RNA sequence: AAUUUCUACUGUUGUAGAUGAGAAGUCAU
DNA sequence: ATGACTTCTCTAACGAGCTCG
DNA sequence: CGAGCTCGTTAGAGAA
């Protein structure tokens, strides 16, 4: 079992805490505004990132403009691509990296090697040096203040006059961007890592390049068409100049022709993105800004003649569009502004100001009028038609308001005679209802409305039934919607004055909902006044077969006006979800203080430069932040003045990168005379001779490893340290120089012992006297337990925080604190309300809760989280710091599983809406132990039941539209239920000895993520400390998360296996709904029973039988003689979606329905025999067709929906001794209810994948899918 | 409806469970 | 326009530009 | 101006 599987490898976290103000920091630091002067340093930070980076881009315009010519290469690429493709063998992959890698250098070459391209990425590129400017005013204020390139037009910042003062802000503050350029310089890197514009063009456009002109040249078999190289090239000339062609050279502007493309070697003309946007109008086509029509490119030619020419197969030699060049801008050629809330609003009201009819009036006053001659007919009044959807179900609720009224009398005029059943298919067809019949999507027009109407009219009670004339009353208001919606716009003169606000956020609280009364409801003239006009507009909805007979007369001004009025439709769906947005209206932004390398780290020696420690005073945790200007205050020596008592002062101490710094001192001039490195060393360190793959010297030659000239240089290392004024406070104990292998072996232990941390006791009066100026700036780390009035559990993120400093932990550090963290400031989102006020009344919300009301002495402000101004510290650490890894995990536990045989559990899931999953943990030999759902949660006293929380918003899908105004914000809320599944998923594993098993779903999948990413680390707050759970020692069970798409057929424990095939099964033995009858055409139904066995009526044991071997059949050829029977009381579905119709399960009986055919055809069955001929010997449309809907239902077993009245599984087989399985009479160790026997065979099918392992062999490829063949071969050989 | 956040919260100035942040860029049921 | 996929960092110290002098 | 002088480079391993 897993007792010796924790402490396996390592992780990082980041635990948040939020920082209050001790003393008056909070008014040393709102004296001056040293964070009012924030938000300019943490605002301009991005503003300047994003001014720094189109010159990071203007710079790869003008290294892959007019060079990087890897020629004929291609062509060596070209070689080793397409044989391999087709034939992956091992000689030519190997000469494909030899391709793959020579072209990169050959790139990279010219990259690494520009005018520009140093004084970049350092100190050289912002400020520099004294008397310039470094090389980024050398772009704006040399090149582009003489030049313009006005792009500040296309930006955020305003102009390049005032764009000078964001330059100079970072003067001195540019060792800040050291994570930011730490991504650009994956942009450029030439290594096997997907960011890069190296590993754009090599790997991720050059094969796909080669299969395109593994088709150009197979193009040209039969393109001779109409291709703008034919036609017209006199706009693509100035869009196509053409500076350069790279075969030989070029003239300046020359135009090119349609071979230039697809030469192996002219892809050194494909590079950039200008020169991709010249490569997608060839192939894309573009327009022009003058009143005109798109003009085309090559596969806006193939689309005109794949069907001019009937080849339907010549759509597959269209030319692949190439991907985005990395960092490239694009170029032209809802919200949350309380403005444009207000002026959308004032575009709607003046959009209908001015809208432009055909003669010269208004949308409105063009179709209002016509109404009064459309309503005599005076237009088109028979072929008015609308796109047949709900205009049947909306016109009938138009005027009459019937969901049975007007619009059910169309069937008897559109689609009933594609087959008449009078000699003409009445019984024997191939059911021609696609092919004979394609009336289903066809339009219906008013005078087909009014003929499907005179069959209901005919059929009306009274002789004045409705006529196209009578009901043309209903759409004569519709045109006074517009005078409607213009009373929304008086009481907008105290709206639009009211909304003077740039970022104005009057809704987005949780306070003013009845201002939204003028924008909710306003709004709504346009929701439905546009809502009941839907009628009068062609809609697109047809199958293959649209016409729909539409009329010239009101369908002009019906798309014209009803899209000339769509302002509502588009402008209602601007405040669509800018109102049903929870406050976590943050912005999280950084805080300085002046110090651009703030916090990088504890240790001792470059403590004024982070300028941050940390202080305990007796499980109270502090931040003290120095100010720059007087960062000196905790040297050594007020450590000698003020050793009293008070807060406890954190000594760090620590060697990062033992890579970078064992090579940093020891090898350094100003420290090397002191170290004295000998002979034969030095010249190791040279040429890199104890590495195997460390870059050496420059200026020398890269050796080979060597045994001895590796283990010599730990040798020079074992003593070199002990020198060191500083670093032998830790006495490492490393072990002899014979078990060593390499240098990771001791660049790992120097970095793994290189951590102590040690506490110095400091006199809190003095504390108190620094603070009171402001030469401290001190905060306290706080969340739920660092506050006074906790009693029982602590979060994850303070079982670990509060364990960082433990006595037991700094024995061997588990914990080890990390760096580079920051300090950030959120301001204030919900404006203070209470609304649960104090001493009174207040209703619960849970449903099984032994109570019903609460007292609440003290206030409940809605957000206190958001009233006030929190600070906010970040806290990286390593778990299991000095145990890393994370490889070979998946194939440990095999070898684990193995040796600990016998004694191993399984989990399980499903899924559902009628549940949300359904657990079951079973065991190894079939018997199974526990069961359970997740909706019964929480099971200590309270129990909530998410089950029920789904549905009782889903009901709720109104308010949105109708008064455009509803809170639920579901999005998070789903998810959210995620969370607390997953204990109690966590809890059984180690408790019962299990493994986990899944669904695969290559947000019901987003739960698998939530236990990759949440057994990494499993530490139990009611565990005790330092015990095999505790908050040392604890489990790691997955090797981390990478993807979906690698996530394995295992991922720690967590087997998987094959979705599908488990929701339909009984249980004890595992037949499948294999067959599928569906009744195509009469007597291939007699070839489905003239294949079986033997079809009687069981007299003596009361039920009806199907016995039939399933070799005789061909879709899945599952083996195995098959008895199903009549005896269970199987239930019809529902025919469900029916608000009016037979949506209700009218349960049918198997055996009480063949007596009813016993009863139709006298066949009878007292001989006790086969009775197999008889009735195949009967063809008839009604033998067979509703034999259909029997035969669908003496198989089916889930069952008895809408009410989910213990939905139930019934077994036909009876497998060894003649009792079947209801689930329902079923025992504790069989599956109970909905979705129950889902996961119980996932189980069974988990349990394969453990009969493998347990025989398992020495072969490190182990079988982890599982074929239909033995899942349902395996089964129906359980208790033989 | 109170939280480092987020979900449900009465589990009472909080309770139970899980909680990885910052910058990037790429891609698409 | 949200989800998904690969990669970065999670640092103290030295050697230099540094105004001092 | 040689002590020092205060932020920007700089050392650059090992799985697979």
């Amino acid at each position: 079992i897993y007792q010796e599987f924790v402490n396996k490898y390592s992780l990082s976290k980041t635990l948040r805490f939020e920082l209050i103000p001790q003393g008056k920091t909070l008014e040393n630091i709102k004296a001056r505004g040293l964070i009012l002067d924030d938000e300019k340093r943490a605002k301009d930070y991005k503003k300047a990132k994003q001014i720094i980076d189109k010159y990071h881009q203007f710079f790869i315009e003008e290294i892959l403009s007019s060079v990087c010519i890897s020629e004929d290469l291609l062509q060596n690429y070209s070689d080793v691509y397409f044989k391999l493709k087709k034939s992956d063998d091992d000689n030519l992959q190997k000469d494909f990296k030899s391709a793959k890698d020579t072209i990169k250098k050959q790139i990279s070459e010219y990259i690494k090697d520009s005018e520009k391209f140093k004084n970049l990425f350092n100190q050289n590129l912002i400020d520099a040096k004294k008397g310039q400017e470094s090389d980024l005013i050398l772009w704006l204020k040399q090149s582009k203040d003489n030049g313009i390139e006005l792009f500040k037009a296309n930006s955020d910042i305003t102009d390049i006059d005032e764009a000078l003062e964001i330059i100079k802000s970072f003067k001195g503050w540019t060792t800040y961007f050291k994570g930011f350029h730490e991504n650009r310089k994956n942009v450029y890197s030439s290594n096997d890592i997907p960011t890069s514009i190296i590993y754009r063009i090599v790997d991720d456009n050059l094969p796909k390049f080669l299969e395109n002109k593994a088709k150009y040249e197979s193009l040209k078999d039969k393109a001779p068409e109409a291709i703008n190289y034919e036609q017209i090239k006199k706009d693509l000339a100035e869009e196509l100049t053409f500076d350069i062609d790279y075969k030989t050279s070029e003239v300046n502007q020359r135009v090119f022709s349609l071979d230039e493309v697809f030469e192996i070697a002219n892809f050194n003309n494909y590079l950039n993105q200008s020169g991709i946007t010249k490569f997608n109008t060839i192939i894309g086509g573009k327009f022009v800004n003058g009143e005109n029509t798109k003009r085309k490119g090559i596969n806006e030619y193939i689309n005109l003649y794949s069907q001019q020419i009937n080849d339907k197969t010549l759509k597959k030699y269209k030319m692949s569009v190439l991907f985005k060049q990395i960092l490239s801008d694009t170029e032209s050629k809802k919200l949350e502004d309380d403005s444009d809330v207000v002026t959308t609003m004032q575009s709607f009201y003046e959009q209908i100001a001015a809208f432009k009819t055909v003669e010269e009036k208004s949308i409105k006053e063009t179709l209002s009028l016509l109404f009064d001659d459309l309503k005599a007919q005076k237009l088109d009044l028979s072929k008015i038609y609308f796109k047949n959807d709900k205009s049947l179900t909306d016109l009938s609720q138009q005027v009459f308001d019937d969901y049975s009224v007007i619009g059910t009398a169309v069937l008897e005029y559109i689609t009933q005679q594609i087959a008449p059943k009078n000699l003409d298919n009445p019984s024997k067809k191939e059911q021609e209802l696609i092919a004979k019949k394609t009336e289903k999507a066809k339009y219906l027009s008013l005078e087909t409305i009014k003929l499907a109407l005179e069959e209901f009219n005919k059929h009306r009670d009274i002789d004045k039934q409705c006529r196209f004339e009578e009901i043309l009353a209903n759409f004569a208001a519709i045109p006074m919607i517009f005078d409607e919606i213009a009373q929304n716009k008086d009481n907008l003169a105290q709206i639009s004055i009211k909304y003077q606000n740039q970022g104005k956020k009057d809704l987005l609280q949780a306070s003013a909902e009845d201002d939204v009364k003028a924008i909710k409801d306003l709004l709504d003239q346009t929701n439905n006044l546009l809502h009941k006009l839907k009628i009068f507009h062609i809609s697109q909805s047809e199958d293959k077969a649209n016409i729909l007979d539409k009329d010239e007369h009101f369908y002009l001004v019906f798309e014209e006006c009803y899209f000339e009025l769509a302002n509502i439709v588009p402008l209602y769906n601007k405040i669509r979800n800018y109102i049903t947005q929870k406050p976590y209206s943050d912005e999280k932004f950084k805080l300085n203080f002046e110090n651009s390398t703030l916090a990088n780290g504890w240790d001792k020696n470059k403590e004024p430069d982070n300028t941050a420690i940390l202080f305990i005073k007796d499980d109270k945790y502090y931040l003290g932040v120095m100010n720059k200007k007087n960062n000196k205050i905790f040297d050594d020596k007020a450590i000698k003045e003020n050793k009293g008592e008070g807060y406890k002062k954190i000594v760090y101490k620590l060697l990062p990168g033992a890579n970078k710094m064992l090579p940093k001192v020891f090898f350094s001039a100003k420290s090397i005379k002191f170290y004295n490195p000998s002979e034969d060393i030095l010249r190791i360190r040279n040429h890199s001779t104890h590495t195997k793959n460390g870059s050496p010297q420059k200026g020398y030659e890269k050796f080979e490893f060597n045994i001895e000239d590796c283990r010599k240089f730990i040798d020079f290392y074992k003593q070199s340290i002990s020198k060191h004024p500083e670093w032998k406070d830790f006495g490492f104990r490393f072990s002899d120089t014979q078990r060593y292998n390499s240098i990771d072996e001791f660049y790992r232990e120097v970095e793994n012992q290189g951590y102590k941390l040690t506490f110095e006791n400091i006199s809190e009066s003095y504390i108190d006297s620094v603070v009171n100026q402001g030469k401290l700036y001190l905060f306290q780390i706080y969340n739920k337990d660092f506050s006074a009035y906790s009693k029982g559990r602590p979060n994850l993120h303070t079982l670990y925080w509060k364990a960082l400093f433990d006595e037991r932990n700094l024995q061997d550090v588990v914990y080890k604190l990390n760096g580079e963290a920051e300090l950030f400031y959120r301001k204030q989102s919900i404006p203070k309300k209470i609304t649960h006020p104090a001493k009174e009344a207040i209703a619960n919300k849970n449903k099984d809760n032994p109570k019903k009301e609460s007292v609440f002495e003290y206030d409940l402000i809605k957000d206190k989280r958001f009233t006030e101004d929190k600070f906010f510290f970040h806290c990286p650490i390593t778990i299991n710091f000095k145990s890393s890894g994370a490889n070979k995990f998946n194939d440990e536990i095999n070898l684990l599983l193995k040796e600990k045989a016998n004694d191993v559990h399984i989990l399980s899931i499903d899924r559902g809406e009628r549940h949300l999953a359904y657990y079951t943990l079973v065991d190894g030999k079939g018997n199974i132990i526990k069961q359970d759902t997740f909706n019964i949660i929480g099971n200590d006293r309270m129990k909530t039941n998410y089950h029920d929380k789904l549905a009782a918003i889903e009901k709720d899908r109104d308010s949105a539209r109708k008064d455009w105004k509803k809170i639920n914000n579901i999005k998070e809320m789903k998810e959210g239920y995620l969370s607390q599944v997953v204990h109690e998923i966590a809890k059984l594993v180690i408790e019962y000895n299990a493994i986990v098993v899944f669904q695969d779903l290559n947000v019901y999948q987003k739960l698998e993520k939530m236990l990759i990413e949440k057994l990494n680390y499993l530490v139990f707050k009611d565990n005790e400390f330092d015990k095999t759970g505790g908050v040392l020692r604890a489990y790691q069970l997955t090797a981390p998360f990478e993807t979906f798409k690698k996530m394995g057929k295992q991922t720690g424990i967590i087997y998987y296996v094959p979705a599908g095939f488990t929701s339909k099964i009984c249980p004890v033995t595992g037949f499948v709904n294999q067959l599928y009858p569906k009744y195509e055409s009469v007597s291939k139904s007699q070839e489905f029973f003239s294949k079986f066995d033997k079809i009687c009526y069981n007299l003596d044991k009361g039920y009806f039988e199907f016995s039939f071997d399933y070799k005789n059949f061909g879709d899945k050829a599952a083996k195995g003689k098959w008895t199903i029977a009549s005896f269970g009381s199987r239930l019809i579905n529902f025919r469900n979606s029916d608000k009016n119709h037979n949506w209700d399960t009218r349960e049918v009986y198997p055996t009480k329905e063949l007596e009813k055919l016993l009863k139709d055809y006298s066949i009878e069955y007292g001989h006790g025999e086969c009775i197999k001929a008889a009735i195949c010997g009967e063809s008839d449309k009604k033998f067979f067709a509703k034999l259909t809907s029997v035969l669908n239902t003496i198989l089916q077993m889930r069952n008895s929906k809408t009410g989910t009245e213990l939905d139930y599984l019934i077994s036909p087989v009876a497998d060894v001794n003649g009792n079947f399985f209801d689930s329902r009479q079923a025992p504790k160790n069989m599956p109970q209810d909905a979705d129950a026997n889902g996961a119980y065979h996932i189980g069974l099918k988990g349990l394969m994948l453990l009969g493998r392992i347990k025989n398992n062999q020495e072969g490190k490829k182990l079988n982890l899918v599982i074929k239909n063949e033995e899942y349902f071969e395996f089964v129906q050989n359980r208790n033989n």
